[PDB]
């Protein structure tokens, strides 16, 4: 079901879908960042989930999408509920454009999440 | 009213005005897309409105930001309404970012946007 489809579909659908599950999503910002393992952001412009239990999660999830002043609502929240937060701009930069929320990570973004994984593995 | 304001503030208050500016709009997407003078893309991904009128604008106005498949429908009504849509992918990019909506464009957009606006006078 999380299954992200790189080579099925276009840009296009890719574009729509992108937008859909963002729209569908139920969560509040609390919610989401509570469900997260840790956040990769590019300070005061975007702030990324991502989730990865072994067993459970076959790869990475990208949980949430914040920008702008929304990022600092994350910081906070993430610092009252233990999840850590890294910065990695080009890695947020380019989950934002190219990631499926509630999706696996795209093929792109394996080697930069799994140093992140590493990290938060310690 | 209108000033970008580079010196002044910080990088958390630049982000929190962007996100103030963008919620206050009044206007919806056609009403945005007729108002702009030409469109920048970065197809599938983003579409940022501007607009520049001699006398009236003393700098380039950045009108709005769609993102994903909303670009597909801004392309639409841009052919629609005869509002020209450029392939621009880092000046896009560079003024979603950056860019304040309904404000002049950041100092750093300057070189790029005229380029885009010596084409538009031709
Ligand atoms: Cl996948
Ligand atoms: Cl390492
Ligand atoms: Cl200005
Ligand atoms: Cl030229």
């Amino acid at each position: 079901k999380r299954e992200y489809k790189e080579m099925e579909g276009s840009p296009e659908i890719k574009s729509k879908r992108r937008q859909f599950h963002q729209e569908i999503q139920s969560g509040n910002m609390r919610e989401n960042v509570k469900r997260s393992s840790v956040v990769v952001a590019d300070p005061t412009h975007i702030a990324i989930g991502i989730l990865y239990k072994r067993g459970e999660t076959p790869l990475p999830l990208v949980t949430f999408k914040y920008t702008d002043a929304q990022v600092q609502t994350v910081r906070k929240i993430a610092e009252e509920e233990g999840v850590p937060i890294l910065q990695r701009i080009p890695l947020a930069r380019a989950l934002y454009w190219d990631a499926l929320v509630d999706h696996y990570i795209p093929a792109e973004q394996i080697e930069a999440t799994a140093e992140v994984l590493r990290w938060l593995e310690r």
